[PDB]
């Protein structure tokens, strides 16, 4: 049943895996773990390996650990970041103190394929819908991602790409909604779309949309795009304070994005103008924006899938640390790979 451990010394630590995984070597160390590519004998694949740091020192240690293992066993489709392997050596609950999970090695991301590359527009039509399905598929499980840049985004050879998170794939803000900025506190799932926009404008021009030094800069260059908000959306703001700065504002209008985006795809524009709206309720959504002009060559209606719900409810959940590594060795032991 069980496999054979090999012990290995690596970044600073013992690396005890399964055989099957072969020419362990470090590729990215930090607040993630510490991760290895390596060989995976059994499939022929190169996979990742992280080995969690840390995992259950502390309470909120012990949570975080939870949730990531439960995230990453809930994602099953092809343009979102899977496990292909969860492990411990660990024999029992009452020696479990070291979890690794394997993924695919993807080779590079958005980052690298952005300014090594000037892209086609059938090529960025093509990324750009691989991110709206696997963000579809995120979304129909009531999950928000709330920080996709191109840093999360990986992506091989082919551009194939999947949407990741927990370091698995320069300015974090270059890419976030105005909402998060304006510290908003409740969120639509439309953030997302927001920060497609950004990162398929930027896919068009080779440059950043909105390069903000700060985030006050940042706000500044959105709204000479986007222009001042309207009395519609002025209706909907409950902070005074927000509403008092917003009037002291003198007044711009909406650019016309053509005159931004020039010799782009006319659809590509008028996609654009659907996701870089500051009124987060009329943003398009990643369903929607499936089935816009601009994808006609890559969408199938039937070949979009939803996820199962996800179950959110140990959020809300204050729990000791042997109970959250407890529901962690649960979800150890109950993993089954993918086909
Ligand atoms: C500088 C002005 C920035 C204004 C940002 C406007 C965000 C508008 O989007 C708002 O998002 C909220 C939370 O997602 C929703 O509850 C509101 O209905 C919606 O209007």
């Amino acid at each position: 049943e069980r496999p054979t451990f090999y012990r290995q010394e690596l970044n600073k630590t013992i690396w005890e895996v399964p055989e099957r995984y072969q020419n362990l070597s470090p590729v990215g160390s930090g607040a993630y773990g510490s991760v290895c590519a390596a060989f995976d004998t059994k499939t022929g694949l190169r996979v990742a390996v992280k080995k969690l740091s840390r995992p259950f020192q502390s309470i909120i240690h012990a949570k975080r650990t939870y949730r990531e293992l439960r995230l990453l066993k809930h994602m099953k489709h092809e343009n979102v970041i899977g496990l292909l392997d969860v492990f411990t050596p660990a024999r029992s609950l009452e020696e479990f103190n070291d979890v690794y999970l394997v993924t695919h090695l993807m080779g590079a991301d958005l980052n690298n394929i952005v300014k090594c590359q000037k892209l086609t527009d059938d090529h960025v039509q093509f990324l750009i819908y691989q991110i709206l399905r696997g963000l579809k598929y995120i979304h129909s499980a009531d999950i928000i991602h709330r920080d996709l840049k191109p840093s999360n985004l990986a992506v091989n050879e082919d551009c194939e790409l999947k949407i990741c998170d927990f370091g698995l794939a320069v300015a974090t803000r270059w890419y976030r909604a105005p909402e998060i900025m304006l510290n908003w506190m409740h969120y639509n799932q439309t953030v997302d779309i927001w920060s497609v926009g950004c990162i398929m404008a930027e896919l068009l021009t080779g440059r950043t949309l909105f390069p903000g030094t700060d985030h006050i800069d940042q706000l500044k260059l959105i709204l000479r795009l986007v222009g001042t908000p309207g009395a519609e959306l002025l209706k909907k703001i409950s902070s005074e304070s927000a509403r008092n700065y917003i009037q002291s504002l003198t007044q711009m209008p909406k650019m016309n994005f053509a005159n931004v985006f020039i010799g782009a795809n006319p659809l590509a524009v008028d996609l654009l103008e659907k996701m870089l709206v500051l009124d987060s309720d009329k943003r398009i959504t990643a369903a929607q924006a499936l089935a816009h002009a601009y994808f006609a060559q890559y969408h199938d209606p039937d070949d979009e899938p939803v996820a199962d719900p996800y179950d959110q409810s140990f959020e809300s959940r204050d729990l000791l640390i042997d109970e959250w590594k407890s529901l962690t060795y649960d979800e150890v032991i109950s993993f089954v790979p993918p086909p």
